[PDB]
């Protein structure tokens, strides 16, 4: 499907203008135009801010409709690390820091059913029957780590967190999987968030 197609080129570079888009911060402009042209999205070359806006929408739709059309699974908990302890994203630490906070992720969410990616933040988000939460498989560029992408605006309540330094922390990081990679080092991870997907 033209859907499924469009997740397709999501995973493999979309995701670099869209997210940002998204969230409401500064994306590449240029780039966003040069793909809907391409895609065929758009027509003019030069197109009104309500044509773009149009087109970005359709464009997006399509990427969470291909999504939509994957198969479910039976993944109860998955797994995403994030970078919060930059300074300009101090606010978005505050909401995840808030215990018993909803937060609403407004780009798509790239999780990992398998590991944890180890960054400063570990979340450790679990998911009620039902969730829109799926599994990529070969409709992801890189295959062979899987991913569970869920669409834009996942409501998250946020359960407890878990600071570095303690009995506790320790045993909750030692009941994960943790990314092996290269330069793997859990020595750098400050937290751990306990979060929930809550559909609907
Ligand atoms: N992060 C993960 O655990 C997973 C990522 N991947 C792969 O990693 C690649 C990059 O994906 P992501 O790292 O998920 O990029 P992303 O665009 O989803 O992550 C955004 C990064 O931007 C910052 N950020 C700014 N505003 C944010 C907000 N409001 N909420 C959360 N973060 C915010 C954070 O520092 C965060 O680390 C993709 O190719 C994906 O396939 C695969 C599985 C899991």
């Amino acid at each position: 499907s033209k859907q499924i197609q469009a997740l397709r080129y999501y995973s493999a570079q979309g995701y670099s203008v869209i997210n940002k888009y998204l969230r409401g911060d500064d994306y590449p402009e240029t780039q966003a135009k040069e793909t809907l042209l391409s895609r065929d999205y758009l027509s003019t070359n030069e197109p009104s801010d309500e044509e773009f806006k149009n087109a970005m929408s359709v464009y997006i739709n399509d990427i969470a409709e291909g999504l939509s059309s994957l198969p479910e699974t039976d993944h109860r908990v998955v797994y995403r690390g994030l970078k919060l302890d930059k300074p300009a994203l101090s606010d978005v630490l505050k909401e995840y820091t808030t215990i018993g906070n909803i937060i609403i992720d407004k780009a798509f969410m790239s999780t990992s059913p398998d590991k944890a990616w180890i960054n400063d933040t570990i979340l450790n988000i679990y998911l009620e029957k039902g969730h829109k939460g799926r599994i990529l498989g070969d409709v992801a560029h890189f295959k062979g780590e899987a991913e569970m992408l869920f669409p834009p605006n996942t409501k998250l309540k946020i359960e407890s967190i878990v600071n570095c330094g303690s009995q506790d922390f320790a045993s909750q990081l030692s009941k994960l999987r943790l990314s092996d990679d290269a330069t793997a080092d859990t020595n750098r991870i400050k937290r751990i968030i306990n979060m929930r997907v809550l559909n609907s």
